[PDB]
């Protein structure tokens, strides 16, 4: 009965759901040689193997998750070439933006364990330190980082200056098919309009490029209810105050600006608000 890969059996007397998933996190790579030949004569298993380990993640707290994300990135330590396609597979589910399994809490502990990985060398620390610099930026359950927006008009405001039990930040490009879904799909959520007429929510769009012109012609898409400013100085852009790689993007801050959601989906801002209201 010898297989590419082995999941450990989970014993009966663990009858506690809590328990199961538990076990099944931490012991998930207990049958995997990480100094093995299985990352080229077998890449279509190992990264099922991977997608299938980010799955069962979701189902324990945050703080054992991000444990075991870290021992496993220790663990491929034993050979470069095993680490550099594991920390791979990690960009390429839980950082890129075209990811629907993207989860920058399970990410952070990757960049974590290679900025202190014995076998990359100084060049190859660069882009982790960089991304764990910028994840901790707008990072979840920390205050969002202040800027000065300017409206049509040239009338200028900061994000701190306005005061709602929430904010929700709407990071939009003009033109772009992706940023007229999500106009839509905030338009369409029927939490979003009540909040906004009560004045317990504030929509602040930002456009943080250049093309200033295509702003101005595309503006009209954009509701009168919300606040929608553009980036001067473009200061966001320059000093990377929030992560572009993904346009559009949306935040839901608390009273203080704390994060709530970050790089979250309409239905995921939606349905937090009507739990919460």
């Amino acid at each position: 009965t010898i297989k590419t890969f082995t999941l450990p059996a989970i014993p009966q007397i663990m009858v506690a759901p809590e328990q199961r998933a538990e076990f099944l996190v931490k012991h998930y790579w207990d049958n995997v040689n990480f100094a093995d030949t299985n990352y080229i004569h077998h890449p279509e298993i190992t990264e099922q193997a991977w997608v299938d380990y980010c799955d069962i993640l979701n189902h324990v707290p945050l703080k054992t998750a991000q444990e075991a994300i870290r021992k496993t990135i220790d663990r491929t330590n034993v050979d470069k070439k095993v680490f550099a396609y594991i920390t791979d597979l990690a960009d390429k589910y839980l950082y890129d933006p075209n990811s629907p399994m993207r989860n920058e809490e399970f990410y952070i502990p990757v960049l974590e364990a290679m900025a202190a990985s014995p076998v990359l060398e100084e060049i190859e620390k660069v882009r982790p330190k960089a991304r764990l610099e910028l994840a901790q930026k707008n990072r979840i359950g920390t205050k969002a980082i202040n800027f000065t927006y300017t409206l049509a008009s040239g009338a200028q405001g900061s994000l701190y200056q306005l005061n709602a039990d929430y904010l929700l930040l709407f990071i939009n490009n003009p033109g772009c098919h992706a940023c007229t879904e999500t106009i839509e799909g905030l338009k369409q959520a029927p939490i979003i309009s009540q909040l906004i007429k009560e004045k317990k929510l504030i929509v602040l769009s930002i456009y943080p490029d250049e093309e200033l012109d295509d702003w101005r012609k595309h503006l009209n898409e954009f509701p009168k209810e919300w606040i929608n400013g553009y980036d001067k100085k473009f200061t966001i852009k320059e000093k990377q105050l929030y992560d572009l790689k993904a346009i559009p993007t949306l935040y839901l801050l608390n009273k203080e600006k704390t994060v709530l959601l970050k790089d979250a989906t309409t239905q995921a801002i939606e349905e937090y608000l009507m739990i919460h209201q």
